[PDB]
This record gives structure tokens, C-alpha cells and sequence, in this order.
């Protein structure tokens, strides 16, 4: 599911950064970190595909669908 994707079914693995908050990556169950961001999954996924700050571009490494499933999973902890 989205959890599987987020934890291990991603390359690079989202967990590795977001679990700890590497380079200030918006963490899980941390609504404040997301409040300011365009929380809309459909927007967040673009940021994810393109890359943001330390986050590399995902375009090709993870499909929008994969990403979406991971992102909604991330957001569901907030
Ligand atoms: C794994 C595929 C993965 C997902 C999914 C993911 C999502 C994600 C979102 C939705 C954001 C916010 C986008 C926005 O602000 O519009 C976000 C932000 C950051 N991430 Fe991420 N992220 C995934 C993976 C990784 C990896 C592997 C790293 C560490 C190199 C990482 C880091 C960050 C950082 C830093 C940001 C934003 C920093 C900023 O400038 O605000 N993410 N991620």
C-alpha cells in the first residue's frame, strides 16, 4: 500500500529522509511542516517529481501514481 511504497517501495526510499527530517524534510505526524505547503496531493506530487531543496527529482524513478499513494500515506499521519 502507500505505507509499503513510502517505507521501502520507493527509490530513493522516502523513509530514509522523511522519517528523520533530513535537510528539514517535512516529517510524518507533523502538520505544522505541511500547513504552509500546497497540501493538495495533486500539487505536492509535482514538487516531488521535479524535486525540492534536497529532494531529488522523482520523474521516472517513481510514477505520479506511486508518489500519490506515498504522499496520501504521509499526509494521513498529520
Ligand atoms: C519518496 C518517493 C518521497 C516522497 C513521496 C516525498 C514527498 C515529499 C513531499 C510531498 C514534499 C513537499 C512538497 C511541497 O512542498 O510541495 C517533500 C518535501 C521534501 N522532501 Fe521528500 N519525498 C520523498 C523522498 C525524499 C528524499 C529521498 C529526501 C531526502 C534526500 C526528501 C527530502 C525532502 C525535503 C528536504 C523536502 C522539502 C524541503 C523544502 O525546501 O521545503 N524527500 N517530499
Amino acid at each position: 500500500d502507500g505505507e509499503s511504497i513510502y517505507i521501502n517501495g520507493t527509490a530513493p526510499t522516502c523513509s530514509s529522509c522523511h522519517d528523520r527530517g533530513v535537510a528539514g524534510a517535512p516529517e510524518l505526524n507533523a502538520p505544522e511542516d505541511w500547513a504552509d505547503r500546497p497540501s493538495s496531493v495533486d500539487e505536492l506530487v509535482e514538487s516531488t517529481l521535479a524535486g525540492k531543496g534536497a529532494m531529488p527529482a522523482y520523474d521516472g524513478r517513481a510514477d505520479r501514481e506511486d508518489l500519490v499513494k506515498a504522499i496520501e500515506y504521509m499526509l494521513s499521519t498529520l
